[PDB]
């Protein structure tokens, strides 16, 4: 359980969805981050893939605002802080929204993965995961935007996957947070995209999956890296 609070980008923070302040509020303030309704800090599980609330979270609606960022820039993503329990892969999204993302269809946002990072060690299962790198780096996650993608405005989709609960039918837990971005530069490529209720099934194998055990390999879940 938790969520992204805080965004760096370019030498300042933007403020995340604050998802235990805001709702409690008639007149919430503008961000960048979008709203969810998972004010029990929670997640999606396979029953909701393939919901609407996959895509964004529970009850999802876009961000008001827009940060720039660099040409090759990083985006840092802090958490609150995230349980050494909850070892998974965290994998990073963009969809273009060709226009204001403030006004997009989620239902019609198409994703790429840009990164992923899943099983970094198992010499003691249910060993590190990218989670607990999160975890060593104070709740933060570096995100890169590639330099070859065409230049525009972006949901950036950034997830955790929880798998401490992960070997029964519908127990791996979802935590997807997206902000708006204007990505910069000279980039060209238009990558192919995927539905956010296509990125994942509950019986994948890197999601159906009992993580205690020896594991000699994992797939992480989700569409291919574009590599670009
Ligand atoms: C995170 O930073 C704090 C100090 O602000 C430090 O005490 C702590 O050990 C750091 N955590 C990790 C895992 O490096
Ligand atoms: O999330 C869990 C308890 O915190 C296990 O399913
Ligand atoms: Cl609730
Ligand atoms: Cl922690
Ligand atoms: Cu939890």
């Amino acid at each position: 359980h938790g969520f992204v609070q805080n965004i760096v980008i370019d030498g300042k923070n933007y403020g995340g969805y604050l998802v235990n302040q805001y709702p409690y509020m008639s007149n919430p303030p503008e961000v960048i981050a979008w709203s969810t309704t998972a004010t029990d800090l929670g997640f999606v599980d396979g029953t909701g893939y393939q919901t609407p609330d996959i895509i964004c979270h529970r009850g999802a609606k876009p961000g008001a605002l827009t940060a720039p960022v660099s040409p090759g820039g990083t985006v840092e993503l802090q958490w609150t802080p995230w349980p050494d329990s909850h070892h998974g892969p965290v994998i990073n999204y963009l969809a273009p929204c060709n226009g204001d993302c403030s006004t997009v269809d989620k239902t019609q946002l198409e994703f790429f993965k840009i990164a992923e990072s899943g099983l970094i060690n198992d010499d003691n299962p249910p060993g590190i995961w990218a989670s607990d790198n999160l975890i060593a780096a104070n709740n933060s996650w570096t995100v890169t935007i590639p330099t070859t993608i065409a230049p525009g405005n972006y949901v950036l989709r950034h997830e955790i996957i929880a798998l401490h609960s992960a070997q029964n039918q519908d127990g791996a837990q979802n935590y997807p947070q997206c902000i708006n971005l204007q990505v910069t530069g000279g980039g060209s490529d238009n990558p192919a995209g995927t539905l956010g209720t296509a990125l994942y099934h509950d019986t994948d194998p890197g999601i159906l999956i009992n993580i205690y055990q020896k594991l000699s390999s994992y797939i992480i879940p989700g569409p291919p890296l574009y590599t670009g």
